[PDB]
Order: structure tokens, then C-alpha cells, then sequence
């Protein structure tokens, strides 16, 4: 089993590129499910989750190939389940259940289990497709879904704000008799992405990014190119990378518009930062962050994927940091583990209270969270001697090559194999 062992403290100093969204990446690779004709996905991130839903498109009957690209040909789809063993390492992939249903009138979805980070049902998914027609059984832990003849345009109001069953209805819709409304759906850059590549294939869509989109549905989509945006996650894990190092960084191939928040905050943790059309640069001028306060909700607050990486940034912070999460509400594990490497902090109900300290040092500590564990990786880089992550698979579902970005602004980390 891979560890990464950090020898640390090290200023981070250079230049990053960002790698395509995982989470745009993700959602178009299955809406490609819904295309008759030949696709190309471009810049897609070299990382587990790809690879997981690579394999699980490829059992499907899809003709999958990828170098920058991943090259989708859905004309053959053959089979409609994602079995158990691919659905517990990842539970995006739920999303194919959807895309079967519309364009086949049948799929399959092993139901996934407990997680660690919070409690994680998947009932507006299901909720959102029966509204649209089809009819849902579980058999053998399997989510069933099914439907004669197409699915049915209708005026469906989220109980929840929810990225996930925002993408299952709206892609399911594109292909549906009908218009379907979408009433409080989740606005991340990613849902306007994945619009936009269905609109590319000849959906019909409206009102991506707002709280309300509308889908006219279409007989059929075709096929074509789509770039995936960039990476905001990855961008605002390297720019806190530089901001809790004394560092100076500038981060290529950038959409600085889908990271306001993190902006705001790393500003008032006192960095100098400055923006372009498609680059972000950072300056901390050598001087240690100040304590922030911080409010995880959905896009376009503060996002749950950059909270462990604000906590790490308080803990070494000037003054007490206040981190809330409203998301993911047993999202903490990192908390622990870095309190292991000399932090302070306490966890009452969905908050953590920070006490910054001046200096971490290095432990041998656990990844596992694919977003919020690189968090361990980044404390390594600027604690004091050897810093032992163990379970990295968990950071290689999430991030792309993370060793090598970071080696190439100063960090020394090496990839240890335990085979
Ligand atoms: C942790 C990841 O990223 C996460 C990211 O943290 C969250 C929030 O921004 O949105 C995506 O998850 P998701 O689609 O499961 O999350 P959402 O559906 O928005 O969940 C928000 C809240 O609603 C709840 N929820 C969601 C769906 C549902 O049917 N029922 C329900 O109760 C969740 O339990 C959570 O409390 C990302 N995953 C992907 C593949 O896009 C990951 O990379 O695996």
C-alpha cells in the first residue's frame, strides 16, 4: 500500500498547472452514456475516479480510450449494472442509473453503503427519477430503475440543495417527453459544465449555474469535443499550499470567477493575490496566515472540499479560526490527525475551534478522505522533520501526480511502495 514520506519545513515557491475538474470530469463521463455518436472529453485529470469510471463505462458495452483526452464511443451499450465492487470505491457512481433509464429504459446501481464523512443517502436521486416516470425496486441491494418508453418532463423542488441529484435529473431530463424544471438545484461550476456538454451533444438547457434549471427534451444526442473546466479544488489546495508556507505560487490554466470565497479568505489570512483571465497568483512575502472564519455551504459560500485545507491553514494561523461545516457535518477526521503533528483545536457539534500554532511536527498519520486527507500531505511539507501519510490511494482518487506538483515548488516528498 503506497505512503508518501514528507521531509519538512519547506517554502513553497513556482509555478502549478491545473489539471481538468474530477468533478466535471465525472458527471460528463456519464452523461457521455446519453450520446449516439462518438465524444471527446479534453482535459480530463489523470486520477482514480477517472479510472474507476473508465472501468465501470467499459462494462457497460462503452469503447473507452484516453492518453489528455478520454475518448467515449456509447453506441454499443450492452449491459446495465454497476456492481457492488465498484460502487463501494466510488460512490459517484450513482450517476449511471440516469443516463440507462433515459436512453434505455432500464439500469442498475448497486445502493452504496456507509461512509465515514457523514451520512450520505442517495434519495433524491431516486426521488428526482420516479418524478420523471421511471419505476424503482430494490433487489439484492440493487437500485432499480426502469421505464416504457421514455421518461416524462416534470416540475420537480429539491428538498435539498444537491449537486449529485441536480446532475441525475438534469441529464436524465435531456432525453425525457417534455420540459422539466429544476427548482432549487445546485449552482456549482461543475452542474454548468455538464450542462454545457449536454447542450454541446443537442440538449436543450436553460438556467444552468441558477437555482432553477429548465430542460425541453430531445429525442436523441449526438456526439462532439468538450474541454472540462479547471480544477477549482486543486487550485485552492495549491494556493492554500503557498499561503501556509510563506510561499509565492502562480497556478496556470486557472478560472479564478469559480473560487471567490477561497479567494476572500485566503485575502483575509493575509495573502497578496493577484488574477487574470486564466491564472491566479498568491504571495504570502514570507509571513505566517492569520486565523480566518469560515461557513462550508453550497456554491458559490464556501466550499466542503476546501475545508480540511482552511483547518490545516488555522491551526497554523495567527489567532483562533473558527471552521463550521454545514455540508458534511462528521467531516473532521483530519482534525485528529493533525493534532497528532502538535495542533490545537476542539470540535463542538459542526464546528472546530482553532488555536494556531507557530510550528507542526512531523508524525505518521492516516489519509482517508480523497478531498480534505491532501490536507496531511500539505501539513508534511511545513512541519518539522519526516511526516508519514499511510493510505495515499485515498489522495490519488482525488488529485493528480499531487507528489509532483508539489516536488516542483520545493517539496521534498517521496511515494513509498509497500506493494
Ligand atoms: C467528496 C467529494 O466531492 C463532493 C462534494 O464535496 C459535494 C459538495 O460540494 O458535492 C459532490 O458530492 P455529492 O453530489 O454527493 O453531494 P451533494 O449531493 O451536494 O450533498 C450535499 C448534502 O445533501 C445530502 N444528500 C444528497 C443527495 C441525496 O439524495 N440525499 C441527501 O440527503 C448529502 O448527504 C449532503 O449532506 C462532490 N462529489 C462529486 C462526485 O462531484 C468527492 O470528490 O468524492
Amino acid at each position: 500500500m503506497d505512503k508518501f514520506r514528507v521531509q519538512g519545513p519547506t517554502r513553497l515557491q513556482g509555478e502549478v498547472t491545473i489539471s481538468g475538474a474530477k468533478n466535471a470530469a465525472l458527471p460528463i463521463l456519464f452523461a457521455a452514456l446519453l450520446a449516439e455518436e462518438p465524444v471527446e472529453i479534453q482535459n480530463v485529470p489523470k486520477l482514480k475516479d477517472i479510472d474507476t469510471t473508465m472501468k465501470l463505462l467499459t462494462q457497460l458495452g462503452t469503447k473507452v480510450e484516453r492518453x489528455g483526452s478520454v475518448w467515449i464511443d456509447a453506441s454499443n451499450v450492452n449491459n446495465f449494472s454497476a456492481p457492488y465492487d465498484l460502487v463501494k470505491t466510488m460512490r459517484a457512481s450513482i450517476w449511471a442509473l440516469g443516463p440507462l433509464v433515459a436512453r434505455f429504459g432500464q439500469g442498475q446501481v448497486s445502493l452504496p453503503g456507509g461512509c465515514a464523512i457523514g451520512a450520505r443517502p442517495v434519495d433524491l436521486h431516486i426521488f428526482g427519477l420516479e418524478k420523471l416516470g421511471a419505476e424503482i425496486k430494490l433487489e439484492e441491494g440493487y437500485v432499480k430503475a426502469s421505464v416504457n418508453g421514455r421518461l416524462k418532463g416534470a416540475h420537480i423542488v429539491m428538498d435539498k440543495v444537491s449537486v449529485g441529484a441536480t446532475v441525475t435529473i438534469m441529464s436524465a431530463a435531456t432525453l425525457a417527453e417534455g420540459t422539466t424544471i429544476i427548482e432549487n438545484a445546485a449552482r456549482e461550476p461543475e452542474i454548468v459544465d455538464t450542462a454545457n456538454f449536454l447542450v454541446a451533444l443537442g440538449a436543450k438547457i436553460s438556467g444552468q449555474g441558477t437555482d432553477r434549471i429548465t430542460i425541453e427534451g430531445v429525442e436523441r444526442l449526438g456526439g462532439g469535443v468538450y474541454r472540462v473546466l479547471p480544477d477549482r479544488i486543486e487550485t485552492g489546495t495549491f494556493l492554500v499550499a503557498a499561503a501556509i508556507s510563506g510561499g509565492k505560487i502562480v497556478c496556470r490554466n486557472a478560472q479564478p470567477d469559480t473560487l471567490d470565497a477561497v479567494l476572500a479568505k485566503l485575502r483575509e489570512a493575509g495573502a497578496d493575490i493577484e488574477t487574470g483571465e486564466d491564472w491566479i497568483s498568491l504571495d504570502m512575502h514570507g509571513k505566517r496566515p492569520k486565523a480566518v472564519t469560515v461557513r462550508t455551504a453550497p456554491h458559490p459560500a464556501f466550499p466542503t472540499d476546501m475545508q480540511a485545507q482552511f483547518t490545516l491553514l488555522n491551526l497554523v494561523a495567527e489567532g483562533t479560526g473558527v471552521i463550521t461545516e454545514t455540508i458534511f457535518e462528521n467531516r473532521f477526521m483530519h482534525v485528529p490527525e493533525l493534532i497528532r503533528m502538535g495542533a490545537h483545536a476542539e470540535i463542538e457539534s459542526n464546528t472546530v475551534i482553532c488555536h494556531g500554532v507557530e510550528k507542526l511536527s512531523g508524525a505518521q498519520v492516516m489519509a482517508t478522505d480523497l478531498r480534505a486527507s491532501a490536507s496531511l500531505v500539505l501539513a508534511g511539507c511545513i512541519a518539522e522533520g519526516t511526516t508519514v501519510v499511510d493510505r495515499i490511494y485515498h489522495i490519488d482518487r482525488g488529485y493528480e501526480r499531487i507528489e509532483d506538483k508539489l516536488r516542483a515548488l520545493g517539496a521534498n516528498i517521496e511515494r513509498v511502495k509497500g506493494e
